């Protein structure tokens, strides 16, 4: 369960890298789902 | 109002410099399982995406 919660949070690191790669090319749509997601994940 | 549009530009570039910001201190934040400041950074981050 720690294992797998320290993954969990991995993922929404992983997500929010993937949102700041997005946002260098002005790809809003897809940093708005990466960051949603994000949080969503971090919520639950 | 070539200047007036490169403010713009600027501006708009802040935001999403700010929000890439938010990300990293997320990022961040998530090394120490500091979930209260990363929940409040991401929800920032998308706030201010969403205004753009």
């Amino acid at each position: 369960k720690i294992m797998d919660r320290a993954s969990k949070i991995e993922q929404i690191q992983k997500l929010a890298k993937y949102a700041i790669s997005a946002l260098n090319y002005e790809d809003l749509p897809t940093a708005k789902d990466e960051l949603t997601k994000a949080l969503d994940l971090l919520n639950s």
